[PDB]
């Protein structure tokens, strides 16, 4: 199992996201904080990132985190 | 007409178990491969910003649970 933060808006999504990653056996800490809106974080700059079979479509990938009602933004691994 | 969840970053496990979890429980969900270009401004770590009560359990370990993570996910939005 890994550390893992799980940050930013309290809610249901974020306690079952921080929920799930315990029970896969990863020491996890929520951490309740203020957040962009999902047009913040789209305008923080996407790095495109190519996925074998599918169009890399820029204008969809805008779009998508733009129009979200939640952005869940994974970094690292 | 469920809730439409990003999830941005969304190339390694962690990404796709969250992208399985939220769709079953009824979210409207597009996971993408491409990544914020600038992941820790998304819920930035300030005093200000933080909601837990820094005389309770102080700035400073709440930045540290953060920088020792391998792994940092940023809800945005509710």
């Amino acid at each position: 199992g890994m550390k893992i933060a799980v940050i930013g808006a309290t809610g249901q999504v974020g306690r079952e996201i921080a929920k799930l990653l315990a029970e896969k056996g990863h020491e996890v800490t929520a951490i309740a904080s203020r957040s962009k809106n999902p047009e913040e974080v789209a305008k923080l700059g996407i790095e495109a990132v190519y996925v074998d079979g599918e169009v890399l479509d820029f204008k969809s990938v805008e779009e998508a985190v733009k129009n979200a009602d939640v952005v869940i933004s994974v970094a690292g691994g």
